[PDB]
């Protein structure tokens, strides 16, 4: 549940960092099994007693030490070669996120945040927005992979309402661990998003309140990993606004 | 004409691309510095060295409509593409600088400020991002393309319902991905890399596309207009696909204003 461990995901991130990196250079999903592999391997040595969840009744979270992580977050980029995939290793124990190690391979951005340590991405600390006005927002969101005819309407309508509350601006860009370190950097001032698996919010979590920002449910209420459905944000205003426009639907 | 114009075309691109990069570390009232800086920067030392120049620029249009090409050789600029980004600290910005003649998209030059990518297309000399020689995708299933758009300034019932429309009918097909990240100029040149397979845009100016354009080209891909015809700069629309196929398939989603 600690220091030890938490090295233990920095280099693990870093050396699939640099797999997936000279790697990336339709299936080549063998990458994907190579860094998951490596990753689960080293820490199922090294730490026995814990459990793992990762992309693989999925996310249900015990109060043992359990390590959640995303092997290559951005797939479909890394396959059009796009520039954003990330590595995420989130940390829990007593059925509480502890620490989160975001990578981001190309542009090579180590984003970690540890409970109670604050946030830092390559040095440098990390501290959201603040932002309160959905008028001055910058929200980032993604599109679930699975594209079946009305799990559309959801989408179109979603980023219908929140459009119009006047957001300076929208951003989709094929990565919601790296659009959500950009919440926690600040570059953004909310994200929201219906279908992300946990592995995909863990380790972002830790890092974005870690740097002041907050971490919810679509709806209005608190943040459920088995719900694959998060709303995060600068501040609680603006947090609130976007779960407000946002569509349970 | 253009071998003293495009290494002037560099310089200025990067020079600015550097006083951007410096300014990304308050309000939106830095950014308006910016603009002007290096919109000045750029236009004013051009017109210096070549008096005889015409511009197509943001801060040239002020006679009402614009955007219109004629025959001599003609600077299209956009000093700042990506300020909301740039306001935000969003790492999508860049500066672009077209070149036409005798009507003719000659050279463009787009500069990722932060990445220090360096983006340039000259007609007939092929298409490059730092050294590196570019080339398109060549993807034509509109299933396995990953799709780029950004949605204009504005917010208003008009031009919103319809970027949502198009955004729907573009999902309808089973379109692989959407990307939209705060810069035009960027996602072309994406298209033009191959990291992106078409591109598509109703309200975009035609500074943010001159440069773009050239590029995609000479890089393999094509540019064309929304209604599927051919480029129009006067129309502040587009689509660009990586295939002539991908094109169409995109131009046979959407169809217009109304």
């Amino acid at each position: 549940p600690w220091e030890e461990c938490f090295q233990a995901a920095v280099q693990l991130a870093l050396r699939a960092g640099q797999i997936i990196r000279k790697a990336l250079t339709d299936l080549v999903t063998e990458t994907d099994h190579l860094v998951e592999d490596l990753i689960i391997s080293e820490l199922r040595e090294r730490f026995p007693s814990h459990r793992f969840i990762a992309e693989e009744a999925k996310c249900v979270l015990t109060h043992s030490p359990t390590w959640i992580i995303d092997p290559i977050d951005g797939t479909c980029n890394f396959v059009h070669r796009f520039p954003t995939v990330a590595v995420s290793i989130g940390f829990a124990v007593r059925q509480e996120l502890e620490f989160g190690v975001i990578y981001h391979c190309t542009e090579e951005r180590l984003y970690t945040g540890r409970r109670g340590r604050g946030a830092f991405c390559n040095g440098q600390r990390l501290r959201v927005s603040g932002e309160t006005d959905l008028s001055k927002a910058l929200v980032l969101t993604e599109i679930g992979p699975k594209r079946d005819p009305a799990t559309l309407k959801l989408f179109l309508s979603n980023m219908e309402r929140l459009l119009h509350a006047k957001a300076h601006g929208v951003r989709v860009i094929g990565s919601s661990t790296l659009a959500l370190c950009h919440l926690a950097s600040g570059a953004a001032d909310a994200y929201y998003q219906f279908g992300l698996h946990c592995w995909d919010l863990a380790a972002a979590t830790v890092i974005i309140r870690e740097a002041g920002g907050i971490v919810i449910d679509t709806s209005g209420g608190p943040l459920d990993l088995m719900a694959c459905r998060v709303v995060a944000a600068s501040t609680r205003e603006m947090a609130m606004l976007i779960a407000q426009a946002l569509q349970t639907i």
